[PDB]
C-alpha cells in the first residue's frame, strides 16, 4: 500500500545485491529523489559511505577509489544535472577500467517530458561510455525481486571493466514511516538475504590464449615498452626484460624502475633509434604511454610483430601495427610466457641512458619545477604512493626522474582530465590508506578547487604539491602561436593558494628554496592530514628546461 | 597540401557562418586539439570572447550570456572529459530555452578506440539532450564549403531553442604557418564571405494558431498563473490579468508584480482553494512554476479546460490536464488574445493575500535568511536585476516577498542545479551590462567555487550574497528522517567564504545586523566590480520561519 516504503524495499534489493559483487565503498551526494537509494544505503552495514556536495567531485572520488582498491565502487546522486556530472568520470573509467556503478535516482515515467521540475531524460544519457546500462522500470510488486537482483548480477557478474548505470525512477511520497508494504516481496527471495553470494552467478572470464611460438618469438632482437600496469607488475616486468636481454622502455606509470631512464631524452638521439631499428619484435605491458619521443618512436617503429598485453579491452595501438592485441593479467601473462636467460642485444642505448640522466643531474640545482621533478624520488613519502597529475607534470617525472621499482603510482591519463585530479587523489589515499604524495598544476587545483574539502578527511598524510607556474604552461611547450598563446591557451589566473588552504583549515608552505621545501616536507608527513605545498615558479622555465635537455642529448 | 592550414580554413567557415545567425559571445576554454576553432575564433573580429579554465563553469558562463541576450552564445571546448562538462549546460539550456552552440573538438577517426590519450567517443555523447546534433566529418577539401556551410545555416535557421552540438574533428598537424592550402575552396562560396546574410536561408516559424473561440472563453471565470517570461511579459500579464478580473497567481520569475503575494502561503488556505473550485478555465503563462502549494494546487485543480501558453516547446504541464499547449511568444499571444473589461470575481484570496503578507510582516525584523528573502525587494539594485539561486532562496523570496512588475529575475529552474550558479550570475551580468544582485546558498558557491576567477571581471556591480545556513537546508523543510538527515542529506561544510573571496581579491563583507548589510550594499554598488556579502545564519531558522509561516496562514 504504501509507495515509499515499497520504494525502500527495491532499493534494498538493490543496494543489498551490490555487496555480493564486492562493493564496499559508496559515495553519496545529496538529494531528495535519491532517497530510497540513500536510505538504503545509510541501513546497510556492509559499506564504507563518503559524501560531498560537488557531484563530478564525487565522481572521481569514487574513480579514485576504485582504482586503488580494484573493487567495484558505487555512487548515488539525485535526478538531474546532478546525473550529468558524472559523465567525466564514467568516461576515464571506460577508459582505464575503474568499475564505477553508478545508481542515479530519477523521476518517474510519468513526470518525464511534461515540465516538472528537475526532471531530464536520462535512460541512455551517457550514451556508449558505460560498458553496461540498465534502465529499471517503475517500480512494482508485480514484478518479482528476483527479476531485480537477477539483472544487477548480470550486470555486475559481466562486469570486465568500466562503469555500469543503472537508472533508478521513485516515486513519490518517498518519504513516511516504514510499514510491511514489500516485505513478503522481498522474502520471496528467501534465504538469500543471509547469503553472501548473488543470486545468479553469471562470472565468464575474458583472457587471450597462451601465444604458442612465444618459444619461437623470444629468441628474436626483442624490446620491452612498460606501460601503466601495478606496482607488483613493474617489478615483474623489470626482472622478465632484464633475464630476456632485451631493453626495457620504463613509463613512469610502469614502476619498473626505469633501468634505461630518461627515454623522453635518449629516444631523441639517432643512436638509439638507429639500434632500435634492429628489433623485430616489441612487447609492449601496460599502455597509456606518456612522453611523446616515445609516443613517436612507437608509431615509427616497424617491428615484424608488435605485441600489446594489458588487461583492458579493444585496440590500445595508435599506430595500428601488424601484430597482437592479447588481453590479460598482465604477471598472469608472464607466467605463460617466461624469459629464458640470453645475452643482451643492445650495447648503445644503456650508455646513451647513463648519459642523458648525467645531462638531468648537472642541472639539478635550479629552484624549478623540472628540477622539482627530477628530484622527486628523494621527497616520496616511505610505504606510501604518488598520484601524478596531468599536463606538465606527468611528462616532466617521465622524462627527467627515475622512479623506484614497485613504489606505486596512481594517475588520471586514460582522457587525461584536468577536472578531478584533487578528488581522485582523496580517493586514492582513502582507498589504500597510505600516506600519499599528489602533484598538480595551478589551473589543475583551481579546477577542482572545491575537492580541497574532501582533503579535510585523509588517513594519512597527504602532500598536494601545486605547481604554479601562472597558467597551463604545457602550451609553452607545444608550438601555439605566440600572439593569440596567453589570452586563448595558457590563461594565467594569477593567483596562489595560500587563502584556498586557509579556508579548508589545511596547513600550507610556500617553500622559496630546496632547504625550505625539506622542512616543508618533514612538517608534513608528521600527521594524519592534507598540507598543501605550493611551488611557485617562472612561468615557462619547466618547458624550456626540458627543450634544452632534449637538445643536448640528441647531439649526444 | 598543408593539413594545418587547410584545418583553420575549415574552422573559419564553421566560425563565419555562427556570425550571420546572431551569435556575438563566444567562451572558449584552452586545448591543443581545439585549435583549429579557437585561431579561427580569435582572428574573427565580429566576436566577443570569454574565457574559463573550468569547462562546467565556462557552459554556464555562455548559459548566461544567452539567458540575458535572447541570442544564441557559441562554446568551444578540446577533446575528451573538456566535452562531457558541458552536459549540465546543455540539459539546462534543453529545458528552458538557450541557444547554446558546442563547438567540440575531437581526434580525427583513425584516432578513435585504440587508446590514443585523451580520446573518446564524441558523436552522440549528448543523447537526445541538444535539439540538433551535427557530427562534421574529417576534414577534406573533396566536401565543399558549401556544404559545410549548408549544414550549419539548417541548424542555426531551424532551431527554435536549445543547444546544438557541433562535433569537429581535425587531425594533425595543428600547428604551422598558414600558406594558400583551402583559399581556393573557400573561394567557391564568393561573396557570401562579404555578405551578413547565412548561406542557406532556412527559418520557418513555430507559432500556434489563434484560438477561435476565445471571446468564450475570457467570459468565464478564469485563474492567470504566471510562470517565467519577460520582465516585459510580465508587465503585460498583470495588465491582461487585472483588465479580465481575473485573479493572478505570481511566480517570483514572472515579473507581474505579484498581486496577490505570498500565494505559497495563502493557497494553503482551505478558503482559497473552495473559491478556486469554481475556476472554469485556467490559462497559465510561462513556465517552471517554484512553490510547492501552487504546484500542488495546479495538481489538484479541475477546470473545465487547462491552458499553457509559453514559448518553449513540448507539454509542460506535470498534471496532464486536459486543454491546449499553446506556442507562442507570450506578449505576441496576448496580442492576439486580448483581455475584455469584466468584473472581478474572486472575493475571498484578496483578503487572504492581505493577510497573509501582513503574518510575514509581523516577522520582518530577526536577522535570518527568510527576512532577508522577505526585504529583498527595498535592496533591488536600480536599474539592475535579480539574480536568484536553487534551494532554499527561490522559494523563500516566492513565498514571502513581493517583487516589483517589470523588475528583471534571472535563474537556472529548468533542472534547478546548484553546480553552476555564480558562473550563470556572471554570464547574467557581462551580458546586459546592468547592476546584479545575486543571491546563493552555501553548497551552491561551495560547488561552482572556482567561478569566483569569473567574477573578478564584472561591467557593473555585482553583489553576490552567500547564505551560509551550513548545509542544505532545503532538507530542514522536507520531511527527511532526522536520524540521517546531517550525514546523508544536509552535509555540512562548516566553512566562511572570506578565503574565497580574498583568493580572488573581491571585497568580502559579513555582516552581522541589518545596518550592517545596508551599508554593505550601499558600499558595493559605487564600484564596478564583485563584492562577496556572506550572510550567517542559524542553520534551520528559515525552514522553520516557512514552515510556521503557512500553518499560520493555513488557520486564517
Ligand atoms: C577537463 C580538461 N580540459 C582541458 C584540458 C586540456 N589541457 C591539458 S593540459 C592543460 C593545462 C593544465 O594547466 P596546469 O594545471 O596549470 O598545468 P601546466 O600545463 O602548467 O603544467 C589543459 C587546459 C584537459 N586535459 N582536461
Ligand atoms: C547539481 C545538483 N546536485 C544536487 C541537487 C539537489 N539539491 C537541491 S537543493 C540542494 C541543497 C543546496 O544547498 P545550499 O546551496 O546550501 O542551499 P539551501 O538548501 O541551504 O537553501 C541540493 C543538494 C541539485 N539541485 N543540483
Ligand atoms: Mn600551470
Ligand atoms: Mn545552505
Amino acid at each position: 500500500m504504501s509507495v515509499s516504503a515499497f520504494n525502500r524495499r527495491w532499493a534494498a534489493v538493490i543496494l543489498e545485491a551490490l555487496t555480493r559483487h564486492g562493493v564496499r565503498h559508496i559515495c553519496i551526494a545529496p538529494g531528495s529523489r535519491s532517497t530510497p537509494l540513500t536510505l538504503a544505503a545509510a541501513e546497510n552495514s556492509a559499506f564504507i559511505h563518503h559524501t560531498h556536495f560537488d557531484e563530478r567531485g564525487l565522481g572521481h572520488l569514487a574513480l579514485g577509489l576504485a582504482k586503488v582498491s580494484k573493487q567495484p565502487v558505487a555512487v548515488i546522486v539525485t535526478s538531474g544535472t546532478a546525473v550529468a556530472n558524472l559523465y567525466p568520470a564514467l568516461i576515464e573509467a571506460g577508459l582505464t577500467g575503474e568499475k564505477l556503478i553508478l545508481l542515479t535516482a530519477d523521476r518517474p515515467p510519468e513526470l518525464i517530458d511534461c515540465g516538472a521540475n528537475q526532471a531530464i531524460r536520462q535512460p541512455g544519457m551517457f550514451a556508449s561510455h558505460p560498458t553496461h546500462s540498465i534502465s529499471l522500470p517503475r517500480p512494482t510488486q508485480d514484478i518479482p525481486a528476483r527479476w531485480l537482483v537477477s539483472t544487477i548480477d548480470h550486470a555486475l557478474g559481466t562486469l570486465h571493466a568500466g562503469g555500469v548505470h543503472i537508472n533508478c525512477p521513485f516515486a513519490e511520497p518517498l518519504y513516511g514511516e516504514m510499514d510491511d508494504t514489500g516485505l513478503s516481496w522481498q522474502q520471496r527471495l528467501g534465504d538469500w538475504w543471509q547469503d553472501d553470494k548473488p543470486w545468479l552467478r553469471e562470472a565468464p572470464r575474458l583472457e587471450s590464449e597462451k601465444q604458442r611460438d612465444w618459444f619461437f618469438w623470444r629468441q628474436k632482437r626483442g624490446v620491452v615498452v612498460a606501460g601503466r600496469m601495478s606496482a607488483e607488475e613493474g617489478k615483474k616486468v623489470a626482472l622478465w626484460a632484464q633475464t630476456l636481454g632485451w631493453p626495457l622502455i620504463g613509463d613512469v606509470l610502469s614502476q619498473t624502475g626505469q633501468p634505461l631512464p630518461c627515454a623522453d631524452l635518449w629516444l631523441g638521439n639517432a643512436k638509439a633509434t638507429s639500434e632500435l631499428q634492429q628489433a623485430q619484435i616489441v612487447v609492449q605491458l601496460g599502455s597509456s604511454l606518456t612522453g611523446k619521443r616515445l609516443l613517436q618512436w612507437q608509431a615509427s617503429c616497424e617491428p615484424e610483430e608488435y605485441w600489446i598485453v594489458d588487461d583492458i579491452e579493444g585496440r590500445l595501438d595508435p599506430a595500428h601495427h601488424r601484430g597482437r592485441r592479447l588481453i590479460a593479467n598482465i604477471a598472469d601473462w608472464l607466467e605463460l610466457h617466461p624469459a629464458e636467460k640470453r645475452q643482451p642485444w643492445c650495447v648503445e642505448i644503456p650508455r646513451l641512458a647513463e648519459q642523458a640522466m648525467q645531462a638531468v643531474i648537472a642541472r639539478r640545482d635550479a629552484f624549478g619545477e623540472a628540477q622539482l621533478a627530477h628530484r622527486i624520488c628523494d621527497y616520496l613519502p616511505e610505504q606510501g604512493q604518488l598520484f601524478v597529475g596531468n599536463s606538465l607534470v606527468v611528462r616532466l617525472i617521465d622524462a627527467l626522474s627515475q622512479l623506484p621499482a614497485g613504489y606505486p603510482v596512481y594517475s588520471n591519463r586514460g582522457a587525461s582530465g584536468i577536472d578531478g585530479l584533487l578528488s581522485t587523489a582523496a580517493g586514492v589515499q582513502r582507498a589504500s590508506g597510505k600516506p600519499t604524495l599528489a602533484i598538480v598544476g595551478d589551473l589543475s587545483a583551481l579546477y577542482d578547487l572545491n575537492a580541497l574539502a574532501l582533503l579535510r578527511q585523509v588517513s594519512a598524510p597527504l602532500v598536494l604539491i601545486v605547481v604554479n607556474n601562472n597558467g597551463g604552461q604545457i602550451f609553452s611547450l607545444l608550438p601555439t602561436p605566440q600572439s593569440e598563446r596567453e589570452r586563448f591557451y595558457l590563461m594565467p589566473q594569477n593567483v596562489h593558494f595560500e587563502h584556498a588552504a586557509a579556508m579548508f583549515e589545511l596547513k600550507y608552505h610556500r617553500p622559496q628554496n630546496w632547504q625550505e621545501l625539506e622542512t616543508a616536507f618533514a612538517d608534513a608527513w608528521r600527521t594524519p592530514t592534507t598540507t598543501v605545498i605550493e611551488m611557485v615558479v617562472n612561468d615557462t622555465d619547466g618547458a624550456q628546461t626540458l627543450q634544452q635537455l632534449l637538445a643536448q642529448v640528441s647531439h649526444l
